[PDB]
């Protein structure tokens, strides 16, 4: 329903949006903070996005985008992919998108069920991807449930901690520290695995 | 802040109500008239016995960490494996059952608000149950070096949540079978022993 200039209205009001529901969280966010961050009327948000529920979700959508949508050895394919993994998830803009889903998501269970398989369950794909390009021999479902366990395994003592604890902010060497012990579990067992 | 038994009777009484009430209305959504009505009393004494709503959400954290975990209510283990399959079952059990869940929502979701909650939570929940199967895991390898075990012992309890518990959290529909808890709890005791019987060489 939106011309040119209504889609120049309706990215700006995303962006303003998305900006709110990180510092203030969903309860917290009003549609008049985005108003005031975006210009234009109340009016015209209705009718973009549909209310403050159809905002939330574009902004959760939006944010999966930006946050989310070869190697020669197995080492340094996990190495390679474990570290810009590392990277985007640690990144505070998205831990503010895990926050904002997991306490929303019993309310709006669309837009739960819409970020894990956008985000994480990508994640889990597309390195189970790499993965068979390099032990291309291997069961692919094999590949899929170690492709999970390597990327939960870099979250350990370090996501959780991060969304818990305010002051704790993972130094870079923490990151390289489990970063290494990770890819030398799963290489070792995979290294392993075809006897 | 009550020297007697019937003051006493009332907050334990008041502190379940609101521990149900934040469970099905998270943080937001529970109000302290909600409270009263659930725990009979006066809403002056709900202000007296936690000092508000943060306070009573503080206590009701508190109460739900002891709830989940509570202490160290096992049996130390013959192989490796099995001191990796043991802990790693009960660790499972305990943190899909839904009432975990809502816990890590409630902790995850008002940590910023409330830092010295989320605080708290991650030192006596996670944090206990990686420093745990650390202590167990010296047992059965006495040798190691207690850092590397102490690493190894997160990145198993880890590893046992994934495509799983955030999955649980973010998708209502989803509900883990015990079947898939199975299949994980044997992958990832695989994984971690093979890697701490190359480890030694």
């Amino acid at each position: 329903r939106l011309t040119e200039r209504g889609r120049q209205r309706r990215r700006a009001m995303l962006d303003a949006a998305t900006q709110a529901f990180l510092e203030h969280g969903f309860e917290g966010t009003t549609l008049d903070m985005v108003i005031e961050r975006a210009g234009g009327s109340r009016g015209t948000l209705y009718s973009s996005f549909g209310g403050k529920e159809g905002l939330f979700a574009a902004v959760i959508a939006h944010m999966i985008g930006e946050i989310f949508d070869p190697a020669a050895t197995l080492s340094a394919t996990l190495e390679h992919f474990g570290r810009r993994f590392l990277t985007s998830l640690l990144d505070p803009r998205c831990q503010s998108l895990y926050r904002l889903v997991v306490a929303e998501s019993p309310r709006f269970p669309a837009i739960g069920k819409s970020f894990y398989e956008q985000g994480p369950q990508q994640s889990y794909l597309l390195l189970s991807e790499r993965l068979a390009a390099v032990a291309p021999h291997m069961d692919e479902e094999t590949l899929y449930a170690v492709a999970c366990q390597f990327l939960e395994m870099l979250k350990a003592d370090l996501f959780l901690k991060a969304l818990s604890v305010a002051d704790f902010q993972p130094t870079m060497a923490l990151l390289e520290t489990r970063l290494k012990l990770s890819v030398d579990i799963i290489a070792c067992y995979l290294e392993h695995l075809s006897q």
